[PDB]
DNA sequence: CATTAATCCTTCCCCC
DNA sequence: GGGGGAAGGATTAC
């Protein structure tokens, strides 16, 4: 099997230098005001530039304007980038019709079928690139091997504008050489879990009696992570439909107050029930951010489809068991929908 | 300071 | 005992 992984690069501000090209070269800084204080928000991405001096996504803009003062700092418009991203997920698509989409940055393509080795794969790769490049003036990185897993671990060694292959050898190496917390799904929370079993490299997963891994870290990561360690793993690349759709927002400030809450929470549903266009779900969650960043949620599954109509009484009820069974303020309020017809 | 969504886990619950 | 499905939370990653 061939796996092709293709991540487009610092992809949002790279729209943003591509819809204004006059801002190549400059430090470019895509960020999401929270409309609290001036710049209170934080950083969606940002270009090269400025992650050469540590801006990256998560920090606030208010850590970034110490940094880079003088960088171009740009609301994010999620929808622009969204179009062109499908644009680009259509000239892979002729590339391959096995395809996984798997988020707006990402797509995995199977190529087993199309090319016959690793060198083959290679030029593909690059006349791949060149054509994102040509068509649409944006840079991405190819990784390529044998499983979804090292081709993506391929392309996160490659980046930027990069591409790698990982032959059934240098896999071998791997399992033995690479950190464990550098597999993806493996974030914080699973790394600090593993240290303790004592387990930094992949292959010390065989070390140790599956019952204990699954006892720290979940059957299902167990299993993922063991397959793994024994060149076994093989999931197929396949098409993944979106199964939930919804919306957070901030409030200017905290509260606990019903009224002040509601206006927040019906623009989060007019907005989720938009983008769902002509969708139909039987489930609706509300979500709570509270003032100290715990998340809280209460949720209902219909028998049939939610109107609109019954998304803001029944999301009403469900902010009110929120509040009723929390004693603290909230800071972000919103709805999921989920189970669609 | 701190801005969408998938999948997994645990706990209930109903019932053969 | 065990299937099935719902709720609420935990974790990850983009
Ligand atoms: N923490 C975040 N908050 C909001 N949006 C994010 C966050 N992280 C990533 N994104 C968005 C912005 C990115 O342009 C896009 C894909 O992220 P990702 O591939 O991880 O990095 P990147 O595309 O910014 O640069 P690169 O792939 O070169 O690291 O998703
Ligand atoms: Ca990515
Ligand atoms: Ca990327
Ligand atoms: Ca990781």
């Amino acid at each position: 099997m061939i796996v092709l992984f293709v991540d487009f690069d610092y992809f949002y501000a790279q729209v943003e230098e591509v819809l204004n090209p006059s801002l190549k070269g400059k430090p470019v800084v895509v960020c999401v005001f929270s409309g609290r204080f001036e710049d209170s928000g934080a950083v969606a991405t940002a270009n090269y530039e400025a992650r050469k001096f540590g801006v990256k996504a998560g920090i606030p803009i208010v850590e970034a304007k110490k940094i880079l003062p003088n960088a171009v700092y740009l609301p994010m418009r999620k929808e622009v980038y969204q179009q062109v991203s499908s644009r680009i997920m259509n000239l892979l698509r002729e590339y391959s019709e096995k395809i996984e989409i798997a988020s707006i940055d990402e797509a995995y393509l199977d190529i087993s079928d199309k090319v016959r080795d690793y060198r083959e794969a290679y030029n593909l790769g690059l006349e791949i690139k060149n054509k994102i490049l040509e068509k649409e003036k944006i840079t991405v990185t190819v990784g390529i091997s044998k499983n979804k897993v090292f081709a993506k671990i391929a392309a996160d060694m490659a980046k930027p504008n990069g591409i790698k292959v990982i032959d059934d050898e240098e896999v071998k190496r791997l399992i033995r050489e690479l950190d464990i917390a550098d597999v993806p799904g493996i974030g914080n929370i699973t790394a600090e879990k593993l240290k303790k079993l004592g387990i930094n490299k992949l292959v010390d997963t065989l070390s140790i009696e599956f019952d204990k891994l699954k006892g720290m870290i979940g059957e299902a990561k167990a299993k993922y992570l063991i397959s793994l360690a024994r060149d076994e793993y093989n999931e197929p690349i396949r098409t993944r439909v979106r199964k939930s759709i919804g919306r957070i927002v901030t409030m200017k400030r905290n509260s606990r107050n019903l009224e002040e809450i509601k206006p927040y929470l019906f623009r989060a549903i007019e907005e989720s029930y938009y983008k769902l266009d002509k969708r139909i779900p039987k489930a609706i969650h509300v979500v709570a951010v509270t003032e100290d960043l715990d998340i809280v949620s209460r949720g209902r599954t219909f028998p049939h489809g939610i109107s609109k109509e019954t998304a803001y009484s029944e999301s009403v009820k469900l902010l009110q068991k929120i509040l009723e069974e929390d004693e603290r303020k909230i800071r972000r309020i919103g709805v999921r929908f989920s189970k669609f017809i």
